[PDB]
């Protein structure tokens, strides 16, 4: 049986796409920047905080000087850190609070394997810490996702080889690394998106430690 489930965070755990839209929101009134909605905020899932900030300022086609533009990235994360203030258990995507227990009381280890770098905050704030053996720290990978750094560093981290272990993410980069550090991969989403040579269910609920065993056991031939 598998040793060890390597969670990613945001699509996983909890959404933290719509704090980051908050902040960005309120930077752009600031600034004095209409059309920072809920719609826009899609066209920033999986972007940078770089490219976010470009693609904001585009809606006025606006240009800053490199140290304004350095500035406003800086006042954006500010915010963003007031408004995960906010976030609370309530954040917890459904079934994996009941996944995180049952795999916890099977001994089985749980790791953290995201590039955010609120992870810990955000676990704390969600009440998950105590289920945790080990965050991957992202300041200490090379290279992020599609390569397999964080999944490797989050195996080792609870001494399991990936090998050992179930990779859950929702996107087609993470099931990348997953892949390609030895773990299996269980997407969460569908295959349009993360590709169609892996298990996918069509949302959290369906992680249950029964289902990982199945696909652990169906995979193993
Ligand atoms: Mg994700």
């Amino acid at each position: 049986m598998f040793k060890a489930v390597l969670f990613d965070l945001d699509g996983v755990i909890t959404d933290t796409a719509e704090y980051h839209f908050r902040a960005w929101k309120a930077l752009a009134e600031e600034i004095g920047i209409n059309g920072v909605d809920r719609q826009f905020n899609e066209q920033l899932k999986g972007v940078s905080r770089e490219d976010s900030l470009q693609k904001i300022l585009d809606l006025a086609d606006k240009k800053v000087s490199a140290e304004e533009f350095k500035e406003l990235a800086k006042r954006k994360n500010d915010n963003y850190v007031k408004m995960i203030q906010d976030v609370s258990p309530a954040d917890v995507y459904p079934g994996i609070l009941q996944l995180l227990k049952d795999l916890r009381s099977n001994k089985i280890k749980i790791a953290l394997a995201s590039a955010s770098k609120n992870g810990p905050f955000l676990l704390e704030r969600m009440n998950l810490t105590g289920y945790f053996d080990a965050i991957a720290d992202p300041a200490e990978v090379a290279a992020s996702k599609p390569a397999p750094d964080i999944f490797i560093a989050a195996a080792h981290a609870v001494g399991v080889a990936p090998s050992e272990s179930i990779g859950l993410e929702d996107s087609q980069a993470g099931i990348q690394a997953i892949k390609d550090s030895g773990a299996l991969p269980i997407g969460v989403g569908r295959p349009e998106d993360l590709g169609d040579d892996i298990v996918i269910v069509p949302d959290t609920s369906h992680y249950t430690l029964e289902f990982l065993k199945e696909v652990w056991l169906q995979k193993q031939k």
